[PDB]
């Protein structure tokens, strides 16, 4: 009922009202705006449109406590991403005008945006846009705005829709805001292993339906993470831009996260595909995992968990090449050839074979390597590299035996694959194995403890559909190796 | 004057009045006894036999306070291993019965015994026999023992002869005496580091050449010390045996004496030696290079020492492996890599190129081993092993400039060959870095020459000493054969 004029005077008379200090008028207006999108008697975009105009014109005529609500009123608008073209422009320059006078209200709108990461990329082109503008005239800002990106991110249990928009949204926010971008990974990556461990008890309750949930989840996750990863870790971009510093929180991710949790089935995976996006990334995981198996300060079961993370990624990692898979099998057997130089003495002196935990980690890692790679370490001469054919059976033989003590199935099947190849021959060391065992000593509470830790291979199958498909190309799987 | 019998009574009689608190007899008999082997009035070996037979039939006889004498005067028989074989025998005889009622006496015969490893193998098989025996049936006595080992040793000043018997003897009785084989291998290291030291600073002090008297005496006890250890470093004797033993004292030794106690020009090639026995012996040193190289809590200094050792053992140790050299290349390419992708950010960041001594230590450790072994990072397929065509480049170029604060012969040889092989193009950084260098990143002075020093020294760099270059030439790669 309402003319253009006759709302522009409305308005501009509710103001001359409110500097009066009234606020009926203002009020009048402020509840038709706040009124929900779905009922028809909120504000229409015709009359909305001259609002906006006339505040934007003139922001510090609202500043005041008495203009509070007003403010507040529009801020609050339902669904304002949903305003049609020049109705939304007008909201837009409204709070770009609103927050530049009065820096206060950035605190509100920020948050509201910041909830909207639940919907698709498509959806959020303006939310985005807004806070890329106020995180470099606010920059003060990203102190609260990280606490929103924690607090707003969806529960495991809610949709995988809203789970995988946070995250889209969540790597786009990264792409501008750099200062934000280790929290943006740490929230990530803090979530994702979350959805994993939850996956991995509730596989072991069963010894359901939350089962076929989490999967699709933790599925259509890690392929987005690994899908913009191989975007943003490139050669051009290890070379020049931010190739570089993903790959960098990436991998401080994984000694701080995904390495200590150690019983997760897809985490690890970021790093498995990353790895093999170019030579160099390769050797700086290798020279970590190198580093982490063998530091004198480490914990044992930190050691023992990064060499079984050594042998299942040298198996697995199909980028490898024939050098950097000979390299590990270098450093390995140098290391575990001066471990029975040094030590084999310690033996038959006071104290078990716990002592020892460390040398069947390390010769297990080899073992495993051998299995998946045997047809490698035959040189164009057909003799072996690093005389695996004379190096094998020295340890084998040794006073620490450690067919005894390392993983039973990973034995066995290096005791295959050896006897084949003409490499070892450890059958009658296991046929004395076990016949010893039916009628050197270890304390049954800690050795059960290793026995896990080695049954665990982190680079195993992934189940996860469409993430396994991304991988071929990057995996090795048992049927390719034999 | 006497016969065999008219001599027997004179002793039986001497002891008698010895019973009755009469020395002068007995006193009469061991002034004869002590008397130099010069002297020609020293009793006889025939009544020297006589002597010794009857004492030996009942020591207990001289036990006592008053023939305290007599028994000093016949340990103290000058030259009793220059007896005749029968004079000899029971001289042996007497001494096995004396420390055997009275263990106090071996503390003095040993002390002799030690002494007399001065002399000739040759001439000590029976001061190692009594060793042996008395090592044995007292083994507390390897306390004092081990400290006339040390209290003996000679000069470095003493005779090449006087040093290298007292090796070879020391050497023997680590044979028999394993539980003192430590300590042996010490006094060892220790004495030839002294040596090692001294010829370096007399070398350093001229810009006296008496210097061929420390010459002539390291390299007999080098070629000494490494031919025994060829012996004892055997495969049959490492698989089951006291090889792993000797591998492993020398290995300690180097940590503790050799690596620390840098700038020797010689001992170092013990370690050199013995790793090239066997392919498991140059893997653990390799690694242990490698170790003390990358280790987290060593000191700067100890890291940079280690990478020239591990940079000059690849190029040198002629007996190593295609594979056993690629893995070193592939550690440190690897290593590298990891370095530039992680910290290249901090070079435009506050703190000078000090901060990154570490990252031109192992990249110099490179360099040096391409200069030397360029030809076989080259695969059947004409490619180059660890991509070092587009890796080198990439350090080159990169935020650190390498060329700028490693040494600067290295890099002109390593930017001579790379160019060659075209692998890297170093000169126009080097032009680039030789210009900024004549108009004046930066590095305090006073910490730079330190670093200078530690990357001019290469411990494998080529051996003077006669003899012991001889028995290398085998286990070496001069540069000859490299170029």
């Amino acid at each position: 009922v309402f003319s253009a004029a006759m709302y522009s005077r409305f308005v501009k008379s509710a103001l001359d009202d409110l500097d009066k200090n009234d606020s009926t008028q203002i009020g009048i207006i402020a509840n038709q705006v706040a009124l929900p999108s779905k009922n028809p008697e909120r504000i229409n975009d015709k009359n909305l449109n001259i609002l906006l105009d006339i505040l934007s014109s003139n922001i510090n005529r609202i500043e005041s406590s008495r203009g509070t609500f007003l403010i507040q009123s529009i801020i609050n608008f339902e669904k304002w991403w949903e305003l049609p073209p020049h109705t939304l422009s007008k909201y837009i320059y409204f709070i770009k005008i609103l927050c530049s006078s009065i820096p206060k209200w950035w605190q509100d709108v920020s948050m509201i945006l910041v909830s909207c990461f639940i919907l698709p990329i498509k959806q959020t082109v303006c939310h985005h846009d807004m806070l890329k503008y106020f995180l470099r005239m606010i920059p003060s800002s990203m102190g609260f705005i990280d606490t929103y990106l924690a607090k707003f991110f969806p529960n495991k249990n809610d949709t995988r829709r809203k789970l995988v928009n946070y995250t889209s949204n969540l790597l786009k926010l990264r792409g501008y805001c750099s200062e934000l971008g280790f929290q943006i990974w740490s929230l990530l990556i803090e979530k994702i292993i979350s959805i994993d461990v939850e996956l991995q008890n509730e596989l072991d309750e069963l010894d359901t339906q939350g089962i076929k949930e989490l999967s699709t989840k933790l599925d259509s996750i890690l392929t987005l993470v690994s899908t913009h990863v191989e975007e943003q870790v490139t050669p051009e971009s290890l070379e020049s831009g931010e190739g570089v510093g993903v790959f960098n929180t990436l991998t401080t991710l994984f000694k701080t996260h995904v390495l200590p949790t150690y019983y997760t089935r897809s985490i690890q995976y970021i790093m498995f595909h990353v790895s093999q996006q170019q030579l160099e990334l390769m050797d700086s995981f290798l020279v970590t995992l190198i580093d982490i198996s063998f530091a004198v300060n480490e914990a044992a079961e930190k050691k023992i968990k990064s060499l079984q993370y050594l042998g299942s990624y040298i198996a697995r990692a199909k980028k490898l090449s024939r050098t950097q898979i000979i390299f590990v099998a270098s450093y390995l057997t140098s290391w575990l050839n001066r471990y029975v130089i040094e030590r084999e003495e310690e033996v038959d002196q006071r104290g078990g074979m716990e002592r020892f935990k460390h040398f069947y980690a390390a010769f297990q890692a080899l073992c495993y390597i051998f299995c998946f790679r045997h047809n490698i370490f035959r040189d164009t001469d057909g003799n072996w590299e690093c005389e695996l054919d004379k190096f094998f059976q020295r340890m084998v033989i040794s006073k620490f035996n450690p067919l005894k003590f390392c993983n039973e199935n990973v034995m066995l099947m290096f005791a295959r694959i050896a006897q084949q190849e003409s490499v070892a021959y450890c059958f009658s060391i296991i046929e004395n194995n076990n016949n010893e065992r039916l009628r050197s000593s270890w304390s049954l509470a800690t050795r059960q403890q290793f026995i896990d830790l080695q049954s665990y291979f982190p680079y195993d199958p992934l189940f996860l559909k469409n993430y396994k498909i991304l991988m071929k190309e990057y995996y090795i799987e048992w049927s390719e190796a034999s």
